[PDB]
């Protein structure tokens, strides 16, 4: 089986919660497209632009991984990129119910569509980009949870 | 017993969800008032003029019925009405922490108005109007999970 | 209209949660059939015949209600006792969870059969009968949580 | 890209819900294995050996199933199984927590083994073995819930 | 030893399940600071100015109280104030996961400061300042939940 | 100030997770009485002298922790030993909705023992002593789980 998965977020900034879920999505799957949103609800600290140029350089190590940005149903991208896999990330501070919705909303919209739930290391299993953005704000030290050009990133957009 | 129930919320569209909650009621009580919220703390997509009518023409089929607009407590609502039972909805997703605090304090506002939750067909156990109006935005499929009407009215509000 | 309900459960004993949901029930619907199961499967700490009398006589004060015991499937007893409404207690999501199940397959055995959660005072709201049975095999006062006649049975059953 | 997949548990008796599970994984994965535990310490309604046969006849028509009963640690089963990945399947937050420490614990056991969680249909998202069993065992109809093969041997277990 | 801890919140308005809370860490601890959020990421019903003077007026029967306004990190406002334990409450209705998402962060930040969890009276497990200013919004009776100069507080603010 | 805190639980045997709270207590309580419940009720693996030794050996190096067994009601003992907080840890929701009904009927026995609720490290924040106990039973390695004393009791126990 050639199979492929999305793996779709915001990623605003993509975290190492994020790299570990999409490094484990390499090793069971063909070909891994990081999908991000591109007009999220809620409006992103980081431009379209600016969380694909970070997402690539934090996952161009993976040589299976290729970020993609979208605007539509994440079941409507999943399939015109052909996947039969959606990745989500669950962490022990899931928000349960809401991935129980998602999955059985995904299965309406796209029945050959299977929805994976990949579980991260302990170690970033109580973080968020949320919470990450949080901390960084009121000048907290966050380099642990991030790749390095994200620590970059998201100092230079806190200077200004 | 002449029992009287309210069955509030914001209905912002009525669903097929809430129209199984308000057809079990119906079979339980000998009157039940649908009561729409006039002015909920968030912009409804709908205005009330339209979610009212939307209910009354989704519900026109059940002859104990009636769909009432809203904007006080909801327990001073039931007081008004002279109901004695307020019909929340639980789905499998439900916020059960929020019923918990929901139920007693309209318990404190009204001891004698008691709170009766009724549970939907797993099909709708997995829905909310907020979330079939993020998959319209996004040019989802919702119709298997609204009236015919709400279709129709969903269509056009997403068409201007 | 002619409504009848019934609650089911093992009562083990019957504490003051269960008399505030039958209480609450009893100013709902005109009639409720308080249904004891004889639960050999929980290995219950008193017999059938005992928790069928305690309720009776802790549930006495209230008009309408009647205490059965039973051994049928739940909804085919329901159906029996003419009975369209399944009452259940909610106190935390640990009840909810398993509440959920129970009730999917009551609707697939009965589907006219509406269960109803309703929820108990704030007072009761952290107590079970295993809860109560604990502390009081290891002595500790239980009278707040009991009513007069199942306090001074279940003094006696450990004794 | 030759992936195998190994799918452990108990299955006493394996219902409709533990078939739409499989059934996902094998669209998935090139080969599943479908494992049943000996499970003592549970004690099983169904021996290890009446459990291999009626999940075999009940997963005959998917090609890339293979069923085998195993008493080993699970990690060890599947590292034996040249398995990579280790299906569990989701109904709701009791399943989600100690599904979390199960799945940490095999990644300290084998953490190149990656567990993969799938949610079944709604339909069968309220069930479980312990619930069909128990309505089972009050002579209630479970024939929407187990392949016809396991109704008959639950009903002559029973009777 | 001679213990300080660190009570901290947004308390707009405190209520009696917030007194509960510093009542019961007042009796574990040697110095208790309540600490209160200068500017929290959504705008407060009451002003910093007004949240601190309500709090110091209905915890000046306690000691060993002392409130406190801050705009910082809560660990690094701990770190500053010697506090080697931070308080949470507990309530019934607690988002569990997030309160484990904000210890793991505040260990992180200051692995000295260890956070202890209090469980309010069952009076209060239900409540929370959110859902008390949106009963009396509505015109709902809410002077048991609160302490007498918060109740003379809140009619004030929404009479005008 | 003179503050003396009880940390009870079964302990069957003490793991990492237990040796974290407890030190956690350490740092902030003058003096910790780790009490260990005779629990039969549980049917434990050791017995209460054999968890009594190996949490006092695994606990040695913290100079201002007692390890003591009791078969008395919680809020008792904790009376008894003049403590005025008693310490619980909590992992996950499930210890979230239990621990809140007990500390609600510890509070009942005893209003003036206040329960604090403390967080292991992540490293611990997925395990059990029964978790432990399984995969040792099915012979995987649970070194890093557990005091090296508790751990090569263990192997013996199952030997
Ligand atoms: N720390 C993490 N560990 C594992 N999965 C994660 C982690 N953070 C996010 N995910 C998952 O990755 C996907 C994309 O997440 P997303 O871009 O929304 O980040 P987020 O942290 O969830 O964002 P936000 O905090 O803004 O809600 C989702 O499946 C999400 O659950
Ligand atoms: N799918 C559903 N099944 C059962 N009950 C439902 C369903 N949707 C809503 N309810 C219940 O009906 C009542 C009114 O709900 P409301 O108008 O808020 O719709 P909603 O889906 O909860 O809205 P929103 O998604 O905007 O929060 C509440 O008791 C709610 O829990
Ligand atoms: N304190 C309580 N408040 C509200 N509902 C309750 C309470 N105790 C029991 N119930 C509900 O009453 C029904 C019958 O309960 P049951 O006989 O199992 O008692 P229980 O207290 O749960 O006993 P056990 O601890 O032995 O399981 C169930 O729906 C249960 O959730
Ligand atoms: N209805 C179901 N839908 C989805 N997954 C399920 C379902 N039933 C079981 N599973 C999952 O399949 C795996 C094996 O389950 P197991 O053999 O314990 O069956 P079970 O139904 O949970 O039985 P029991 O009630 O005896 O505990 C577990 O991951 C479990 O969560
Ligand atoms: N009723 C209560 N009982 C116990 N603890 C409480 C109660 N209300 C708040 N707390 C706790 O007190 C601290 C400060 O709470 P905060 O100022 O955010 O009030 P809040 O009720 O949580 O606010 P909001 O409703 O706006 O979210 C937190 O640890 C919080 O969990
Ligand atoms: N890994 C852990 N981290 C934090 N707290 C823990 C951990 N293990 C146990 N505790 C807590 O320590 C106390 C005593 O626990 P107990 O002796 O029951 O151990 P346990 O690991 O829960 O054992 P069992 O699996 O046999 O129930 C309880 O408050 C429990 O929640
Ligand atoms: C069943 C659902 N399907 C959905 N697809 C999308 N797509 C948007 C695309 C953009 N921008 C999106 C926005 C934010 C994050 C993500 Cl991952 C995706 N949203 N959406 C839902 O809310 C529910
Ligand atoms: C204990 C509570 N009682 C309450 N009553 C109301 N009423 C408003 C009326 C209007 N518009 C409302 C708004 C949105 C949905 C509904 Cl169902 C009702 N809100 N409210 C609470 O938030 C809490
Ligand atoms: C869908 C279900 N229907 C069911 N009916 C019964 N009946 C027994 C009767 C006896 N003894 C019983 C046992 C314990 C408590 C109660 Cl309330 C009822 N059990 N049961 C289920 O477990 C599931
Ligand atoms: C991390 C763990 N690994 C484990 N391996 C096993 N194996 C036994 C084999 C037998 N009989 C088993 C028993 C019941 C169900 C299953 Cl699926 C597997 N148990 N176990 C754990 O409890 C924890
Ligand atoms: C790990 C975290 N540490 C944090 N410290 C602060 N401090 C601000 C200070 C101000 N204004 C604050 C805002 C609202 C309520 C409180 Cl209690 C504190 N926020 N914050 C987080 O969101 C996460
Ligand atoms: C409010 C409660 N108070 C209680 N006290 C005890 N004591 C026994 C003593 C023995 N053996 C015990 C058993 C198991 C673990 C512990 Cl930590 C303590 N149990 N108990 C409850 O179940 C509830
Ligand atoms: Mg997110
Ligand atoms: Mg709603
Ligand atoms: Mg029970
Ligand atoms: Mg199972
Ligand atoms: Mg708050
Ligand atoms: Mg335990």
């Amino acid at each position: 089986m050639q199979k492929r998965a999305i793996y779709p977020g915001t990623f605003d900034p993509i975290t190492n919660g994020h790299i570990d879920i999409v490094t484990r999505a390499t090793q069971m799957f063909d070909h891994v497209i990081l999908a991000i949103a591109a007009s999220p609800s809620k409006k992103p600290m980081f431009t379209l632009e600016e969380r694909v140029a970070l997402a690539q350089q934090a996952t161009a190590h993976l040589g299976n991984v290729e970020v993609v940005g979208f605007s539509d149903l994440m079941a409507n991208f999943a399939r015109n990129q052909h996947a039969t896999v959606l990745i989500r990330g669950l962490r022990a501070v899931a928000d349960f119910e809401y991935e129980m919705q998602l999955a059985h909303m995904n299965r309406h919209l796209m029945p050959e569509l299977e929805s994976v739930f990949l579980m991260p290391s302990k170690e970033w299993s109580f973080i968020s980009s949320s919470l990450v953005k949080e901390v960084a704000r009121h000048q907290g030290d966050v380099t642990h949870f991030l790749p390095e050009n994200v620590h970059q990133a998201l100092m230079a957009k806190l200077a200004v």
